[PDB]
């Protein structure tokens, strides 16, 4: 069901949380080789999460589930804010700009924590 597809998407989201927190520790410790690998892992995870979310939104639309479509439109919009910040973080790492990396890292954390009430709302709506 679309509901079980959303639980699979939620797990991929939690995997990115886990890797992101490990990556933050590596960044603080100056282990740039680890950071590079974690950033590649996160890009793959976000790409997967984004695709699963789009399929869920498209299905909710085909089902006529108006409330779920509303919430998923809002949620995917916030997802893109996170993605833009993530991409900027990756660029800051490439450029050696640790000040911007720190800034983007904190912003991505706050964007992500803010989106969690909506994430739970969607599970109930599907
Ligand atoms: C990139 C991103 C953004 C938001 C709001 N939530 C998640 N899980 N991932």
């Amino acid at each position: 069901s679309v509901k079980s597809e959303y639980a699979e998407a939620a797990a991929v989201g939690q995997e990115a949380v886990a890797v992101f927190n490990t990556m933050k520790a590596a960044f603080q410790n100056g282990d740039k080789e680890a950071v590079a690998q974690y950033l590649a892992r996160l890009a793959s995870l976000y790409t997967r999460h984004e695709e699963l979310l789009n399929r869920i939104l498209e299905k909710a639309r085909r089902e006529g589930n108006k409330e779920a479509v509303t919430l998923m439109n809002e949620f995917t919009a916030t997802f893109q804010t996170g993605k833009s910040i993530f991409n900027a973080m990756v660029a800051a790492f490439k450029n050696g700009d640790d000040d911007s990396f720190e800034s983007y890292l904190q912003a991505l954390e706050k964007v992500t924590a803010k989106g969690e009430t909506l994430a739970d709302q969607i599970a109930k709506a599907l």
